[PDB]
């Protein structure tokens, strides 16, 4: 894709074993690559939600499982959904709106 | 060996005769009368509480789809079971939300 | 409204004090001691059975995570529910492997 | 990555919305890119496995999804679940051969 491909949304999670880490530690190296990235995105108790470009966000995963490793994990189970509407895209808006009280 | 559990789940229902938003619509519904806590994300919703109960609400979340005119359903669950303390929803997000300052 | 349907899960534990393929090993014996029809797969175990029935096969598959020393699990599960006629492994994979000539 | 690092594992499903398709005809679609790309893998009930280099396995989970379009979806629900340990590799055999009767 490039940035004038429609917006997917995508949530993932990764987790991680660390021999001479908390998990947490771990997950906080991943999640900082998230805050790094410049896309929108929400986190979740069990999944990071992420909204933009589809290459764009799959690096973004991809680099968030790296850091796990970085950070010391041997190994990273990385779970992804990916709802995918390239003719007009999908927003996380559009997906929760009716369901936040945040939203008029 | 507490049964106290964070959770979250999805239906992504097939219903020739309606809009899937409509029947997830019905999925949701069963979420917010159960008195659980929760929140709807936009791939998967949330939920915090009892393990059993919980397992309860997604059953009937997944039911609620072919009542309001699914075919089938796929329905997807994680679960973070931690039984020495339990797991919250805080517990996971406090570092990672501006709404925690 | 058969409650037939086929599932798929895996257990993701945390154990200071094993090796996590040893405490996995313990999840899948419940699988193996249930008496229902399932295939481990490299990702995930697929069963096929009642709702119910299943559920709970999970449901202990991820304590015996924890009684082999885990402490804490996510598990992660999917269903494919379709109450008219039920799911089948065999419905889903015939088209796609040799075994099935 | 490259043909060079270690191998993952993955599994991925899709789950498209076709108005005027039946599913297994549009799903047919994505398992043909699996069956076309070369690496090792196998159909299961709910997910696909796959073996092999990452960046060539998550490009065949994108066309996989792309397929489901081309047939007639309109939208397309993808889950991916990987097994990352770039290290010295994670194969499909050393994770199931305890647990099947083809190995010895």
């Amino acid at each position: 894709s490039n940035a004038m491909s429609q917006q997917v949304t995508m949530s993932f999670s990764v987790v991680p074993q660390a021999k001479t880490k908390d998990v947490y530690s771990v997950v906080d190296k991943a999640i900082e690559v998230v805050q790094q990235s410049g896309v929108r995105y929400e986190v979740g108790a069990m999944e990071t939600t992420l909204e933009g470009e589809l290459d764009v966000l799959l690096d973004v995963v991809k680099r968030a499982q790296q850091a796990c490793v970085d950070a010391g994990a041997e190994e990273v189970i990385t779970s992804i959904k990916i709802h995918y509407r390239p003719s007009t895209g999908v927003t996380i808006d559009e997906k929760v709106w009716k369901y936040r009280d945040e939203y008029a």
